[PDB]
């Protein structure tokens, strides 16, 4: 049954990082800092509310691992690129958009009916957090029908920018995939540049979406002369998208399978009704 | 495999209703109604997006039950007490709040890792729906850390006010448990009145919570003397509450077990950080 504890102790790592950011944020920014930006009380109210919701989300996770006789995960050391209040919202937004894929991946290995429903219940609470910051940062609170899973190593890639060091064997992040741009409508040619000189023999863009799964495609070339590969957002995708470099044609659903992944993923904010214009 | 097909079908009913609302809602309201009501164009945008996701969520369900050798359920006859734009948002909030218990109830019985991950992904998009309308109706979009299940029947109990007739035999509802008040902080005394003259001998309040589960208390007496039994919200409950009447004390988690339910549940809007004051 060690599958379940692995998933849970993984999610506790997600929550340590999540809750550690909200404690330090509420402890360093005030309500009027929000009003100073054009935010209302209910926003800081909710922001505090997100903090508490994380502490329970971390708390429930530790106390479960214990009640199955496991060892709860010590946290890691974190760094948060927070300047003004507007940055706090992007840290939160990207933090919160990352729990839906993390949880949905982690739920596939949690075996118990009861254990699943307490966890799917936290999944929901974070979906509100995601839509809250999303709406609060110009994005659509509900950009699409269905949210897709990713793997532990994929979550680690997305978090890797925040984790400074881990006092234990964490999930290993793939190198960061840099998208240019990181948002926009179907068809955006996006300048993907990896952060390590990896093998380009056989790499196919993976456009991971919740509603269509992983759409496969072969990269192009930036006319720029920079020489960075470009994927193009395919038709029929909705919601939140994860773009990654994969090597191989035998690995299909990348959301549940990191075996072929070489670079990234990184999130892409597909246009959706609800987007502030 | 039986268990799965009844649960996907139960959810189809819920999206048949859900889809039905939002197609007529965007059909009878435009941006300028929202613009007049003190809302920005983007909120209409996300609203039509809510319709599109609901359509996606019904069809996705339909598309799957047919795939396992099953008969998708037809839609039911529907009633929508809608007048102004203010009324649409309120009812909106009522149905998205119903989804979270409705889906978590379903997910207890879908027996397959893959069917579950695509339905959790759907449930996930539904919290984004709920947080949006919670935010738009002056409520906390994430009122709590964790959301609870309800049974299929309790969902029919909350749905019965919009369901006229069902061409198939649907989940049989419980008597409405009108609640008064239907929103307040811990400490509020609620005026529970059933709709059928049920036998008071044995009844118990079941304040259904997401974090604590389901807590029973002895029905109060109406401080006015109206006979109208009263419940009081216990402490350390967050998020969304469900208040039903239960005969006896054998069923301790009534969120997954309705064999002792006699009236309700109805929803309770617990005051949370994020509410508008």
């Amino acid at each position: 049954m060690d599958m379940t504890l692995d998933a849970l102790n993984f999610l506790l790592g997600v929550e340590h990082l999540a809750s550690a950011f909200y404690v330090q944020a509420v402890n360093n920014f005030t309500a009027d800092d929000f009003k100073a930006a054009g935010l209302a009380q209910r926003d800081y109210d909710q922001f505090v509310g997100v903090r508490n919701n994380e502490v329970d989300h971390r708390d429930t996770l530790i106390s479960v691992i214990k009640s199955l006789g496991g060892k709860p995960n010590p946290p890691c050391k974190y760094t948060f690129p927070v300047t003004d209040v507007a940055s706090v919202l992007k840290v939160s937004r990207t933090l919160e958009n990352a729990d839906k894929p993390a949880y949905l991946g982690a739920l596939r290995d949690i075996k118990s009916v009861e254990l699943r429903t307490s966890v799917q219940g936290a999944l929901s609470g974070d979906s509100a957090h995601a839509a809250f910051f999303a709406y609060l940062t110009g994005k659509a609170p509900a950009p699409g029908p269905v949210d897709g899973p990713l793997t532990q190593r994929h979550i680690a890639t997305l978090a890797q920018d925040f984790i400074v060091s881990c006092p234990y064997p964490a999930p290993k992040p793939f190198p960061k995939l840099t998208l240019s741009p990181q948002s926009g409508p179907v068809g955006t040619v996006v300048a993907t540049t990896c952060a390590q000189d990896v093998d380009t023999n056989g790499v196919m863009c993976a456009i991971i979406s919740g509603n269509q799964g992983t759409l496969m495609q072969r990269p192009g070339q930036a006319k720029d002369g920079s020489g960075a590969a470009t994927c193009t957002i395919p038709p029929g995708v909705k919601g939140i998208l994860f773009i990654a470099w994969v090597r191989g044609r035998d690995v299909l659903n990348v959301g549940v399978d990191d075996s072929s992944t070489v670079c990234g993923p990184n999130y892409f904010l597909l246009s959706a009704l609800g987007d502030a214009v």
